[PDB]
């Protein structure tokens, strides 16, 4: 095998999507490498250090819409950030849990930076944009944790019946897209009214 | 040990909030209750049979505001019953972890159906009361989860270190309650254009 930093990390995504992050091991992939333990040793010293760098990578794999095009309002770049964080995170099994928990990298500094200083630039206090950022990232991860997790680990009244014959109805993509556009328009009403009472 | 269902789920939360989910198993339960795991066996069938009743559990001990009060909006009911599963979730160690992927449990439904029927009493569709009390539960489980996960799974550009100050100056109750607000306000929002361009 060859073992350099990103052919682990492909093995390693491979591996997620056959086992599942529970069942993701460095004893696991050290045979899918077919190498012994301590030539994996050698390279990645654990399963968080592993779990760490599969996050960063599958965002730097797969999220796309990380800045805003020139021009771009603030509630545009959300909806298609957001939309782009949820496409990434559901690409590999269990994509959320490997997500949760992490901070920004290193290696995403500059893009985080960015995505506040264009919130401020918007009108939001530093804190305000934060807060709406961050109930735009926890929307989602929440939306596509019980999505994944649902068909993971596997009377009726009526309306109960049909909720659930509306929700197994697609991936959950509905509901998401449309939670998402009452997140945004709720941040607007709260920009614009600025001191007044609201 | 007594072995009846109530000590068994007392014992299995009290192993949660020791070592987590992870580290909760019918063996470790079994040594906890002092039993043999055959014993253990007749009781508690296999660790999804307990995380499954964990889930209702946590909620029914802890999980207050399920129901309207009489005359409350559906405004109202929403943000106390959002503060309420919030702090069910996190009363124990894993408590968001524990809840995702379950579904409203037969001892549940009359309670859910409820809440259904009340937001078709308040206007809404049942697909967008639905929607509505789904991205309730999505943004909080996604909050708590990602609250819970970076205390368990342990250079700065400017607006991010103070960023991260921020976040990290309370329990993520501020963001939470903040972005409660914005949802809330954006599906009155919805709720009230009806037929009209918004
Ligand atoms: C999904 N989107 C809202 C964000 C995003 O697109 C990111 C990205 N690398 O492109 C993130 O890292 C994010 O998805 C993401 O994971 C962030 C994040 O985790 C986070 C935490 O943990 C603490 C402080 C901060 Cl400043 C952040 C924060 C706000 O940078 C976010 C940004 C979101
Ligand atoms: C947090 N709150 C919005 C809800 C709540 O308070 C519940 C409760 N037992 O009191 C739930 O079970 C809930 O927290 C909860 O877990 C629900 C739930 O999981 C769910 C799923 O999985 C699929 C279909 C349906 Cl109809 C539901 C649903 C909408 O009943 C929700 C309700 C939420
Ligand atoms: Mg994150
Ligand atoms: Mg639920």
């Amino acid at each position: 095998a060859r073992l350099n930093r990103e052919s682990v990390i492909d093995a390693a995504l491979e591996l997620l999507n056959e086992t599942g992050i529970d069942g993701l091991t460095t004893r696991k992939l050290a045979q899918k490498l077919g190498i012994e333990q301590p030539t994996l040793y050698w390279h990645v010293k654990n399963k968080r250090a592993l779990l760490d760098a599969l996050a960063v990578e599958i965002l730097a794999r797969h999220h796309d819409y990380s800045l805003p095009a020139a021009g771009e309002s603030w509630q545009s770049f959300l909806r298609n950030n957001a939309m782009s964080f949820r496409r990434a995170l559901l690409r590999y099994r269990d994509g959320a849990k490997v997500h949760l928990g992490t901070r920004p990298d290193e290696k995403q500094y500059d893009t985080v930076e960015t995505q506040l200083r264009f919130m401020t630039e918007n009108g939001f206090s530093l804190r305000d944009g934060l807060y709406a950022i961050s109930a735009v990232s926890h929307f989602t991860l929440g939306a596509v944790l019980e999505q994944q997790e649902h068909t993971a680990a596997l009377n009726l009244p009526p309306l109960l019946r049909e909720a659930l014959q509306i929700m197994d109805s697609d991936d959950g993509e509905q509901a998401f897209l449309h939670g998402l556009e009452s997140l945004i328009r709720g941040f607007e009403v709260q920009l614009t009214a600025l001191l007044q009472i609201v």
